[PDB]
């Protein structure tokens, strides 16, 4: 049948939250009040995909926005990107490998691993306004953790 979404937001184990940085790029804030109307609101889809109980196949599309956080090589390297699609064609879901994350559940926190490139996962920096991007350690000085808040 058709691909199942949920609407979300997302923000790092500091509790900062993600916001965009330019079209095609994510940054991470502290935000409260009225500054919380700039969150990015996410599709998450739930994808075909090796799948454990802690362990779901999923993709992050921008909500009614045809772009989607992927993973690829870029300047030989293992990076986070916002990528533009063919908005008759998504979410599907058999997504390409590089659109897809394993979201995993380890205390009540949540790591986006990416599906082609292992134990490389959605990272936040320390500082603020810096960008979100992929990182090849889920242990050290970046964040690697999130929690999800369900929207309407
Ligand atoms: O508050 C002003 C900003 C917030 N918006 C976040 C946003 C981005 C993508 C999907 C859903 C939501 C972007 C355009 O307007």
């Amino acid at each position: 049948a058709p691909v199942r979404s949920l609407n979300c937001t997302l923000r790092d184990s500091q509790q900062k939250s993600l916001v965009m940085s330019g079209p095609y790029e994510l940054k991470a804030l502290h935000l409260q009040g009225q500054d919380m109307e700039q969150q990015v609101v996410f599709s998450m889809s739930f994808v075909q995909g090796e799948e454990s109980n802690d362990k779901i196949p999923v993709a992050l599309g921008l909500k009614e926005k045809n772009l989607y956080l992927s993973c690829v090589l870029k300047d030989d390297k293992p990076t986070l990107q916002l990528e533009s699609v063919d908005p008759k064609n998504y979410p599907k879901k058999k997504m390409e490998k590089r659109f897809v994350f394993n979201k995993i559940e380890i205390n009540n926190k949540l790591e986006f691993e990416s599906a082609q490139f292992p134990n490389w996962y959605i990272s936040t920096s320390q500082a603020e306004n810096m960008p979100v991007f992929l990182g090849g350690t889920k242990g050290g000085q970046d964040i690697t953790d999130f929690t999800m808040q369900f929207v309407s």
